[PDB]
């Protein structure tokens, strides 16, 4: 019955060498050069061709959601993928091969990243919301600015466990992954209650 | 853990008598005319003064947040309040009898509805989350256009279940309740995936 509102983080193991990921891995860029890092170059978990990143966390039963800041991200793909999809060389990010996405690619919109399903979209998206019904077969799509559908995908017999999915198609750009909301947890609350609390990659360059 | 994404449905036995709610229980407005119904006019569970209703779900335990559609209602009122609250006369709806809220009264936003805590705010809201963490003795409110915190109640000892509050201060202005998110629940996905799925209070009048 209940719906899950996720907390998503990304796990490291899995993203292709070129992102960069904040140190809290809620966010991520394609950065052009690389950083000094402790990080084995192609173990089997990692993308190696394809600029993707898995979440940390996966499912294999129920309802979830979760919600990704695309703005002045011009390539991006966000979706659900098999625990077992493919990893290395040039994958399709298709549902016949595990991956259930919607993209941003040269100014348009694709429903599981195919050229021959352009979303006419009338406006430019910002916050969109991943959603998964796992025994409906159900991966859909959501623009947060007013709670609006944009596309379910076919259904699909999951089988496998399934992970958020996150890919970055163009450099220097950062998508954030919104944190589940959590009030004023971990924070002291004053005698007449905390008002407009505040707690970034966009700061992140290399022209040190 | 887990944050429940809550499908927040109103209790009519609860309802002041001049609110008027959508068939489907997730809309309410204060009406100036009487529908001819069915109802008791003054069932004990029944706001006969505060043009209150609430949620028919209650919470003991755990984290749970729904969202409110306010545009276009100069006053209303939005948060928790114990199961037991008195419902009878000119309630003070202030958290020493069992009310968490955040209010709209003449063009200010007030925490804990209170003339003395008056909110800094430099938009007009539009969607407000209404957040509780129970066992930290949590309430909070936030801005749903970019998930920001507003204000959070000091921590209170909840002690008995409780339930979502609506106030409607102002006449044939309706509030929606975002229904959890659901996908394409119940809906035929076509072989290419379903796209741009749509499914008021707002058409309700009394110049027929
Ligand atoms: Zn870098
Ligand atoms: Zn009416």
């Amino acid at each position: 019955t209940f719906l899950h509102a996720v907390d998503v983080v990304l796990d490291p193991d899995t993203a292709h060498p070129d992102l960069f990921l904040s140190e809290d891995r809620r966010s991520v860029r394609r950065c052009p050069f690389r950083h000094l890092g402790e990080s084995v170059p192609d173990n089997p978990e990692r993308f190696d061709s394809q600029p993707c990143v898995l979440g940390r966390e996966s499912f294999a039963s129920g309802k979830h959601y979760w919600e990704v800041e695309v703005e002045n991200v011009i390539e991006w793909t966000v979706g659900v993928c098999r625990d077992s999809v493919e990893r290395k060389g040039e994958v399709l990010l298709i549902p016949q091969n595990g991956f259930w996405t919607l993209e941003m690619h040269k100014g348009q919109y694709r429903a599981v990243s195919s050229p021959d399903r352009i979303l006419p979209l009338k406006e430019s998206l910002c916050r969109v919301g991943v959603f998964l019904d796992y025994e409906a077969g159900d991966v859909s799509f959501y623009n947060m600015r007013d709670r609006s559908h944009i596309y379910t995908c076919p259904r699909s017999a999951f089988s496998v466990p399934v992970r958020p999915f996150f890919r970055l198609g163009c450099e220097d750009s950062p998508i954030f992954i919104c944190p589940a909301l959590t009030g004023a947890n971990g924070v002291t609350v004053p005698e007449e209650g905390l008002t407009l609390h505040r707690v970034s990659l966009l700061e992140h360059h290399h022209h040190h």
